[PDB]
């Protein structure tokens, strides 16, 4: 459903978002390239997406179960994504990862608990 994906580098750079991605966020090609993985993260939310950033490199895997993502127009687009490590040859090459829309009101809900 209203679940979207886009690629990552391993310092979570953004390589791709799809078609969705940027309509749910606003955003055009122009607006995302070499964009840096926090960049549009909120500020109470640095230190959650960081740590699991260290789980996905160290692990493969990761889950965040709520954070907030700047739409363009300045409202606060709540998210829960997974993110996964892809391998080119044997070696960690990207960061694919899948979103979901959260209202404000759930994403709050999950605030506490993540």
């Amino acid at each position: 459903e209203n679940m979207f994906k886009s690629k990552h580098k391993l310092d979570f750079s953004l390589v791709s978002m799809d078609q969705r991605g940027k309509h749910i966020l606003g955003y055009a090609d122009a607006e995302l390239v070499n964009m840096g993985g926090y960049d549009l993260v909120h500020y109470d939310d640095l230190a959650y997406v960081a740590s699991a950033h260290q789980e996905l490199l160290k692990t493969g895997a990761s889950g965040m179960i709520a954070y907030r993502y700047q739409k363009k127009d300045g409202e606060w687009q709540w998210l829960q994504t997974s993110s996964r490590l892809v391998y080119k040859n044997s070696k960690p090459d990207f960061v694919i990862c899948t979103h979901r829309q959260l209202m404000d009101e759930e994403g709050h809900d999950l605030l506490g608990k993540r």
